[PDB]
């Protein structure tokens, strides 16, 4: 679930998610379209693949559960399209922590017109 999901965020990263990656780039929260603006920026437009290949679950109401093996992160086996969901949610984590040292303040909040065009998955 998206509650989840931001706990797993600021856990890893130290951000809150709401707002350092709710409204960041063109696809941190609402994405949908454009070139993303930077590495953080794509790891949001992977986790927004990743959610599209399960159209038949529910991952913004869909509650899993993970565990920390010392710091790493490990889904526990619930229903399919949690343990799919988890693994979703888990990589974007990862990928924020991996790229926080390019993280820019100045896509926050970013524009819609800015961000134009296809970029398939
Ligand atoms: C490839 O682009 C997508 C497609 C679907 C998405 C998202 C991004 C995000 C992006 C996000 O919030 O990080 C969410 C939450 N999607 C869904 O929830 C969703 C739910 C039910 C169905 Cl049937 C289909 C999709």
């Amino acid at each position: 679930s998206l509650l989840e999901f931001g706990k797993m965020i600021l856990e890893e990263t130290g951000k809150l998610a709401i707002p350092s990656y709710s409204s960041y780039g063109c696809y941190c929260g609402w994405g949908g379209k454009g070139t993303p603006k930077d590495a953080t920026d794509r790891c949001c437009f992977v986790h927004d693949c990743c959610y599209g290949n399960l159209p038949d679950c529910n991952p913004k109401s869909d509650r899993y559960k993970y565990k920390r093996v010392n710091g790493a992160i490990v889904c526990e086996k619930g229903t399919s399209c949690e343990n799919r969901i988890c693994e979703c949610d888990k990589a974007a984590a990862i990928c924020f922590r991996q790229n926080l040292n390019t993280y820019s303040k100045k896509y926050m909040l970013y524009p819609d017109f800015l961000c134009k065009g296809e970029l398939k998955c």
